[PDB]
């Protein structure tokens, strides 16, 4: 694979660098844009143009797509520092989109897991919004020292049992200190006119998180592309996955 | 009975061997089609054939079995290796079918806990295809040491409290490592035409895994060979088994 | 049209006659670069260079890419013999590209079925590379007697019942008699962007054997060029063709 | 066409010569059969053996059920008659199965109103047994006169209006004199699995009478022949054809 | 307006002279098409080419439907008849598409009544796929004399009292003389996303007949183009009409 | 193999030569049977007779039916010409029947596609026998010039975009100057009675030209001779291949 500091240096490069058919430097514009009166809260991101640019690297977003976006955002923040001279800009997301092959819910395997997959269905269900404790910082009531904890919208909170610095079991959460953003839950599945007569269609799970909440809803159908995670369902009483889909980028069909 | 070393050779000895009424060697053929481009995961084996070729085996496959089934597919193992220089074939399952004696589900008696039974029956409902984990693998985050740890469909998971190495008490699953199978449950039946008039049918909760899920539909009418399993009803108040059927081989009836 | 026997003596003339806008006999060149060092296993036949210099076989390895492949490698293994003293050499492949016609996998129908295809686009998936046994050579294990059989990648391992000498049935695949080489799958599509606005893209399956194996890997663009099979479809319930390209050359697109 | 007087001579014939290939004289034999203690009620008649014997003759079955089925049973009560005699049989129906073409519910049009079709599919729904008034009797309480009115099982009762010989309108039906036979009536679908995903099944209503009444239960899988009527639909405020589907011979399929 | 002969003339000549902006002669094409082996039984007219060499006759078809569309079918009769010696072609329907307008389902107003509207919505439902008696036949059963009785499928079957050439009030109509189309009823509605915040979406149900009929499914958005009729709602006490669209085109949107 | 030029010769030959175990020339005959009173326009060629006297021409006929076919038909005309001073008899069939291999429905693979095959069967349903344009005549209505389109009966109207002559695009189809011929499509299967318990029964669909058609009901057992074709499937939803067979020579069996 490729070490995090390399990867962000080839992502800031592809930003910087990359043009399309027409000569166009299709993501420096869009780093520009974000310096607008009201600019967006990520920057989607062509597969297939990366692909092109640095297929190495474009195969390490799919195959480690936590570290892959994770550098393609570090990035997009130190071009915004040295080519634009903008620091308090704020978490831009990186979204890929359109990857080289298109699943089925059905075709959602383990051997998808933790790897960026893209799904077409159609929405079945949306839940509500919801505040969702993407960093929850901890108070100590007796030294009132901070620990801050990062928690991930699939796995249950990550408290803390006693205060790293002065080891006292009296500590809470501060609901002030502590980072929420928005949340939204859905279901798509495969639609019966793609599979075979009297087939049970299949469905899973996903997360919406920050800017992508709200942009679906039942009956839409959309390509999402997004990390397979599976978490131990307590469901069952022997070890079963159930398989959640942390979107990463979301848009209808057409 | 038989020691499983023994039961291995004549397995292996039987694959090798056996020969129908026209001389057609069925398991030499069976698995020598396992070099195909696009193979089986399973041999079924006609129990009635096993019987006439070793029969004192025979019965020990359904007296033993979890260890007869076992024994089988190490066999399998032993012949790709050497009759065919595969190493690389993966898991290959033994499914035994055609046992000497049909139950109903009613027959199902507690004398056949844990042996090989054959039932015949109308599906009455079908689960949704799941990943099973059946075999977990949990890593300690200090020493970074791994431990394997298989389960079994039809029991809750079985955790490790501390790590066995540096004796650490952080360990967690990890996803990545563990292996998943597909997983399906069913319910089977006995036909009302079976019983007598005003007769409550009774029924039996199955568990299909690997390349047996999703063979059958609700009203199908089956012939399924599996171990019967009993787990303590958590339920009731008091101990009762919930009988639970582990399915060694399905096919439909004609 | 032309029988083999002719179509060998043209093309091993063409091999040594053929010289390019320099007068160097390229062909004879590809040829020396099988006795290298390490060597190449195939020679890459550009099919204007044949067409230009031998019009009607040209337009035959379209019409009969089977034969037409086959009687330009038996050409290409007496040009070896006969000009080079070597016939060690083993297995060399005549791999034809730059064909007159480019189809979209949308413009692939019914009049291509056994002819060579060349089709652009890009790849959806690639498969596991795993062993095909190209040839199974059965040995009788009561008289002896050996039986060859040559496979086709896109169906499954053909055997023999009864030995053909002394009709007995206790015959056996051996594995070192037998010839295997490497299989890959992969599945080409029309890329989305040569497409109108909701028009489905349409995909097909591709074989690759041997050295050109490994040789993409998802989202790449490629010319491909194979004969277009016919399988007759696995599942016994009315079954229906399915098409699969078997490759003959493959090479990124420029 | 064939006129009545003829058929029942070509169909007397049929049953008395017809044999198989093993020259059993499988008609004789089964109406031979009907002087047993318990007799049946029907002759089943093999569409197939009729074709190779007057093939004309099978296909004015199929155009002209009406005739044809009655010409059939009018030729067995002549067989009765002549060949052994009995003449108080009372009526034994014409059965026909095995026709040259099964249509799947769905493929049933108009134009079939009023031939024999055969159909294969689930059976939905089966009504409670009812006694039909295929022969109403009525009786003029002036002069005491009697009129015999046959009718039908998908058409509403017949009256008479006034007396035939006083031209009384002071009649009624008589419970007693009028003749009833059972009635059932059923519905068949396409099964799912015959269709495409997401595909609405299509459904027909039928009727079975006498002998054939309570032969299959809702789950059964049925080849019904029939000839289809049609009458029109007082559901719909326009003229829409409610098709039904008059039973002459219905067996489960295997 | 324009008398029907005039139309004919006028539709015939379009039909044979139209060209588009490459001169391709659309309509003498798809009329052309007719011959195949396996026909379409509708010519699709793009109202857009119909008014712009003929706007006078494309008005006609929006204020009278009804004998505009019928003059069309008239006119590629002659067509068929005149320029290809075709008689026995059948029916063809003239399905005129992209009127100058698109209404709302909320927007049909009783000024459309008997004209020409195109609506885009949402199919709500779908009804099951009937006959509907298109040409009602009635037979007298004492003169044997025959009365043809066209139907409209959104009025009441049109019987008849007396026989028109003997008087007699013993007639029935003959199932089999008659002639049936495919029928279907389904229900659009405007979507919520076209209205305002708690708005009652408005709906209105229509007619597909023949080969128009199950080419939609619930949930698919919709351009419908069809005669707006109106009939007595027998539902309310008061005289209320209850709008019905019969369709003339539908195709779904894009 | 054999080039069309040197068959059309040794099939003269064989039309001339072939005698039977009588000294006759058998195919002589047949060819006079043309210049009776009403002629026939098939000469009935059985396969036998040609391969024991031109065996590697009968093995071309398999292989390479079209040409084959086209080549017989062509010594056909020919020997009219030159041995009866007759070339004002029109188009005549070269019909082969008795293969040396028969196939049932089930037994055909991708193996015959474009190939003789003979098939035992019972016919299921025929078609209504309708014209079917064989070779369409385009007239350009502005230069004048004529192009000539041949069909094939299993595709559909092929037309031409524009004039080859003067590039315009005012064309039409001369009815008169092309060529019509009847067409009938039929299907048949195998036997229910020549196949296992529950085994579903194979179709195929056949197509019949000119002078064979209306040739069978129904009902009847036949053997067919073809060539079996692959058709892409009308429907554009990721369309398939459907195979039909275009008869060559039909007969009732034995
Ligand atoms: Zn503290
Ligand atoms: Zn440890
Ligand atoms: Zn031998
Ligand atoms: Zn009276
Ligand atoms: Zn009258
Ligand atoms: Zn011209």
């Amino acid at each position: 694979s490729v070490d995090r500091e390399e990867m962000i240096e080839r992502f800031a490069n592809f930003l910087r660098e990359y043009t399309d058919e027409d000569g166009n430097p299709v993501y420096r514009g869009k780093i520009t844009d974000l310096l607008t009166i009201t600019p967006k809260r990520s920057v989607a991101i062509d597969w297939m143009h990366l692909n092109s640019f640095d297929s190495e690297l474009a195969h390490e977003v799919i195959e480690n797509p936590e570290e892959g976006i994770s550098a393609a955002e570090d990035a997009i923040q130190i071009v915004l520092r040295e080519d634009f001279q903008r620091e308090d800009v704020g978490k831009i997301h990186a979204r890929f989109y359109n990857l080289p092959e298109t699943l089925m819910v059905k075709d959602i395997g383990a051997e998808h897991i933790n790897k960026l997959i893209q799904v077409e269905g159609i929405v079945t269900r949306v839940g509500e919004i919801k505040p969702f404790v993407s960093v929850a910082v901890f108070v100590c009531k007796d030294c009132g020292h901070e620990m801050i904890v990062p928690q991930k919208p699939y796995e249950s909170l990550e408290k803390v049992k006693k205060c790293e610095q002065c080891g006292s079991k009296n500590i809470e959460l501060d609901v002030n200190k502590s980072s929420a953003v928005n949340f939204q839950s859905f279901r798509i599945q495969d639609r019966p006119e793609t599979l075979k007569g009297g087939e049970m269609p299949r469905f899973i799970d996903g997360i919406l998180l920050d800017d992508i909440v709200d942009v679906a809803l039942p009956g839409d159908r959309v390509i999402v592309t997004g990390i397979l995670r599976v978490v131990l369902e307590k469901r069952e009483k022997t070890p079963i996955f159930r398989k959640i889909l942390e979107v990463n980028h979301i848009e209808p069909v057409s």
